[PDB]
C-alpha cells in the first residue's frame, strides 16, 4: 500500500504521483516481473477508494486495445523503455506518439487511447483516480461498426 | 405505473417485448403526449424502478441524441407514429443509416453506439433500458479529429 490522500486526484495530481513513485524504487521494484509466461504482468501499487496504482511491465507483443477509464482521470510515467500512445481519429488515421523512459502524461476521464508498440522489457507506473473499476474497452465487427463494452478492472 | 416484471435486468428482447406491450396499450401513456416548442424535446418517464426505466418520447424534426453509448444498459426502442433514423458509426466516417418507421421496434445488448435523430415531424416512440439509464457516453471530435468520450448523467 502507499500513503496517499484520501480524497480524488485530479490529473496533474496524478502525474506528480507517477514521476514521484518512479523516483522511489523501494515503492515498486520488487514487483517487477517478466514472466516466460508470455501475457502482460500487471502489479497493483495500491487501490484505495480514491486512487489505483499499478506497475506494468511490457512485451513487445503488449497491446491494451482502444479503450477509455469511464469516469477515472489518470497519469503514466515511464521508468524503462518506451511505449507508444495512440488516440483515435475519426476516419482511421490515428494519431501516435512515443513515450520514453523518463517522461510521462496525464488524462482526463473523457480519454480515449491505446497503448502499444512496448521495447521489450519496458516498465511504466500507471495511476488512476477515481478508481479504476470500470473501462470501455472498443471493439469493431468486420462489417466495420464499433462497439463499447464496459468492463470491470 | 408499476408493471409487472421479473425483478431483475432484462435482457434487450425482454425490453423489446415491453415496450411493445406498452404500445398496445394507449390507457397508459396517451395522457403523457406532448410536443414541446423550443430545443428540449419532452420525455415522459412511464416507470423507473431498480431495474427498468421506461420513456415516452415526442419528436421534433430537429431532435438529434448525437453518438452515445448507455453504458451498461441494455436497451429497446419501438416508434409509435412517425420515424426515426437509427445511425450505427463505422470506422471510416461512413455511417450505417437505418429508417424505424411506425409499427416497428428494435432493441441492442449494453455494447451499443448509436445516434438517434428524427426523420418525420411529430414522431412518438417508447424506449425502455436495463439497467437504468444512469450515466450516459457522449462522443465528440475535436477539430484535431481525436474522439472523446464525456460520461453525463441523467
Ligand atoms: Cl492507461
Ligand atoms: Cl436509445
Ligand atoms: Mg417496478
Ligand atoms: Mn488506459
Ligand atoms: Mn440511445
Amino acid at each position: 500500500e502507499l500513503d496517499l490522500p484520501e480524497r480524488n486526484l485530479d490529473r496533474r495530481e496524478l502525474r506528480d504521483l507517477v514521476n514521484e513513485l518512479a523516483a522511489h524504487p523501494e515503492r515498486w521494484a520488487e514487483h517487477v516481473m517478466f514472466p516466460e509466461e508470455g501475457g502482460r504482468h500487471y502489479a497493483s501499487l495500491h487501490r484505495d477508494a480514491y486512487v489505483d496504482v499499478w506497475l506494468l511491465c511490457w512485451r513487445a507483443e503488449d497491446d491494451t486495445g482502444w479503450h477509455d477509464h469511464d469516469i477515472s482521470s489518470g497519469a503514466v510515467r515511464v521508468v524503462a523503455g518506451a511505449l507508444k500512445e495512440c488516440n483515435p481519429r475519426i476516419g482511421g488515421e490515428h494519431l501516435e506518439t512515443v513515450v520514453s523512459e523518463g517522461e510521462s502524461f496525464s488524462f482526463g476521464p473523457d480519454h480515449i487511447h491505446r497503448l502499444t508498440g512496448a521495447v521489450h522489457g519496458s516498465v511504466s507506473i500507471h495511476a488512476y483516480s477515481p478508481p479504476l473499476w470500470r473501462l470501455g474497452q472498443y471493439s469493431i465487427d468486420d462489417s466495420g461498426v464499433m462497439r463499447r463494452v464496459s468492463v470491470s478492472y
